[PDB]
């Protein structure tokens, strides 16, 4: 029924500005951590995204909490889910380390001023100049992915004369092989670590495994640990040495719907089927069956981030379209809102069919009482939101207008470097609120000398 | 049968290298216009795409020579396709138009020395400045997408006392109004015109429509333009005018399978149903039921440069992952191939599940008689190529060797503007090979500073 997804959704719109930790309403509008979002956006061009120093904060508290029952644990932000320099200063001085996924990611995290050892380096193409800046850098683990890129990390580091602190990726067949191409097969895991034994300038310090991103359940975590903590503890035997630690990667899932009691977390993975005690529970348990000292390293990336930033983008055009039969009676009408944000701006919206929340800042308390389908500017017929309320369909007040803000919840995991310059619209600004409640420019929008700086032409002027 | 399937795919690769208009052979390379692109890959750094301005006229004379019948046909290409300066250069001084899709590529075209009068601004977000830019700088034709939109354009040409000259987008009913955000519905055409003609400084010229992105029939094309044909010959006579065009938009579809014997184009569009011709004989046919002598305005975007670049990419690593059975004995092998171009590089062969020819351009006159899955460098378990010659599966030379260049092919539409830096990768750098076969940089690839210039951080040096 309509009208019952219609009064439920407004009952989780009432519940954002009365319950939500993040959110309040003011002057009519929705607010972020006491910021109104429609001033900001009239503040700010839009669209740009807006983040919270204050919900990254709560979100990495949830993670460390969830550890308590070990104490030696190293969380590792995975930066890949947001690198903007102020949202990685804001998750340094929150007190973690960061794992990064590329040369340029390891140094943006070192600018930013993590250490060397608090930074992971993982990848499956990590090149000779990758590994060269890596080891030079003293980083606390680089990942071992392949055999032939342990060829390389045993060559650099002997003519760095620097050591390389590795971990093993091992990813266990809980088909892996055809659809994972990440690590190395279980079987492998003994003679890459014996080899590495025998390097002069390669310390191994553990294993590693990382099973996926906004995983629905606790199971996969707890299996694939279980064989990474059994091979830990067998090669411990026939190696004749004491891991320094076990990575076991990250995958927390977000809740992007919070209705959990009218959904199936292993159908519908935007309901989030476990916690960040969940995770944790099942990989303390695995890794206490083999030693209680050892580091847990984990690598958490969506969770960090992913409910700490919301999309403003403003309400642009309107129009309706209505469909008629062959004798001029109308069979429907489609109510189309159009936003200065489409899929280039937010693109897992489009490409990783992902919900989002949407709401209208602007009319956060009046009733969402109006079917609605909501396009973006790309001229390309397929830049609308397909993930509707019901089906393709949102709902905003029917007295929605254009200038009015609309708001998408829960976008701040892979949100950022992932835009694109497509139609040559510009990718956003970003804005953080800080601790204390204030609010600065932390991106840039890209300017149109940013379009053509790239480019090698002859000019004309 | 993989047999057949593996016999069929390397007939293709010998028509690649002894039929195809494009390429050649060299010291057992692929060559590009005479171009030895293993040579060139070691010239530049990899990934990058090099565009063929031979192919790009040859691909303009299709278009051309389509249109044969009717002599006032005007012809701009779609810039949201590729943007490159040196690409639109290219296609400027091979004698056509533009068509501008965000404030920013007008302003590229006209930079690039597109006249005002050789350029379409279309767009279901023109906001305020935008319009203005556009009136401004005198361009031939910008669209009127909405009824909101035209109280702009109308308010806007008075403040400038310049003339807006504009063609009212109508999207046919051939359901439209879910499915289809642009345009206006055609029962709204004719108080849109009759407004238009009493505003002082907006002119009418025509209705546009655009049915789509590789279009695999011409039925759409014919019907869909019999529509805004009988509208416009009606609205002749109700208003009392002449029309000075209509546009037609652009959906011309690019061969990227070639076996057409072994494809059913309505199944799979990788197929092109239609030529170019096919495309002209729909349009003309239609329109001369009504005027032979107005102008014919087109769009074409794809076919201009699909089949006009490479994208060469270095294998960079190599592994084999087995999957064991319970007692351990071997159940299968699977041969990954790393490549350092993922879907930040080539977003469509991920979001949009577009296929590419492949082929190792270091190996291009052995036999491709290996099965491998090949794999891009995000570490991302997804970030892998999924549209293989059978299934997921691809062809390459058993003697593959990390360090040969792998090309895709038909890599020219789509696929510059659509890049990100996920991972902090960077976007790729681009070559031109001239008409006189020469080759130079007309993109660099983004540098670190790239990856934080947009930034605003606190530095710690
Ligand atoms: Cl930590
Ligand atoms: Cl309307
Ligand atoms: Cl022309
Ligand atoms: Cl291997
Ligand atoms: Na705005
Ligand atoms: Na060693
Ligand atoms: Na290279
Ligand atoms: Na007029």
């Amino acid at each position: 029924m309509t009208d019952s997804i219609m009064q439920n959704y407004n009952q989780l719109r009432e519940q954002v500005i009365n319950g939500d930790r993040r959110f309040q309403h003011k002057d009519g509008h929705l607010c972020f951590e006491g910021v109104d979002l429609d001033a900001l956006a009239r503040q700010y061009p839009t669209p740009f995204y807006v983040f919270s120093e204050p919900e990254i904060i709560r979100n990495i508290h949830e993670i460390q909490q969830a550890f308590a029952a070990h104490k030696n644990t190293k969380t590792f932000f995975a930066s890949k889910t947001c690198s903007v320099m102020g949202v990685l200063k804001a998750i340094r001085d929150a007190g973690i380390c960061a794992e990064a996924n590329s040369q340029y990611e390891v140094r943006k995290c070192l600018e930013i001023g993590f250490r060397g050892d608090q930074i992971v380096f993982n990848g499956v193409v990590k090149k000779p100049a990758d590994l060269e800046y890596a080891i030079a850098n003293d980083l606390y683990l680089i990942n071992v992915d392949s055999l032939y890129e342990l060829e390389h990390i045993d060559a650099i580091s002997r003519k760095l004369k620097k050591v390389a602190n590795v971990c093993v990726r091992v990813e266990p067949n809980v088909v892996t092989a055809f659809h994972a191409k990440s690590g190395l097969d279980l079987e492998q895991a003994e003679e890459t670590c014996r080899r590495i034994l025998a390097m002069p300038y390669v310390h191994l310090r553990g294993l590693h495994m990382h099973v996926g991103d906004q995983v629905p359940e606790s199971e996969p975590f707890a299996k694939a640990t279980k064989v990474l903590v059994d091979e830990s503890r067998r090669l411990e035997e026939v190696l004749g040495i004491k891991f320094d630690l076990i990575n076991v990667g990250g995958g927390i899932p977000v809740p992007y719907k919070y209705d959990d009691e009218n959904g199936d977390p292993l159908k519908d993975n935007m309901y989030a089927g476990i916690t960040a005690q969940d995770f944790a529970d099942a990989v303390i348990r695995e890794v206490h069956k083999w030693r209680t000292d050892v580091e847990i390293c984990i690598e958490p990336g969506r969770k960090v981030t992913g409910s700490a930033a919301v999309l403003l983008t403003e309400v642009s055009c309107e129009k309706r379209k209505t469909n008629y039969d062959l004798n001029g009676n109308v069979e429907c009408h489609v109510e189309w809102k159009f936003v200065d944000a489409g899929y280039s701006v937010l693109s897992d919206s489009q490409h990783f069919d992902w919900f989002f929340y949407v709401y209208n800042a602007s009319r956060m308390t009046a009733a969402h009482d109006a079917w609605i389908k909501l396009a973006g500017p790309l001229s390309d017929g397929g830049d609308y939101f397909h993930m509707g309320v019901k089906g393709e369909e949102f709902l905003l007040p029917k007295e929605t207008h254009v200038g009015d803000i609309v708001a998408f919840l829960d976008a701040g995991a892979y949100t950022i470097e992932s835009q694109t310059v497509y139609n040559n619209r510009p990718r956003t600004g970003v804005v953080m609120i800080d601790k204390n409640g204030d609010t600065r420019l932390i991106r840039r929008e890209d300017s149109y000398e940013d379009m053509v700086k790239y480019d090698i032409y002859l000019l004309a002027a």
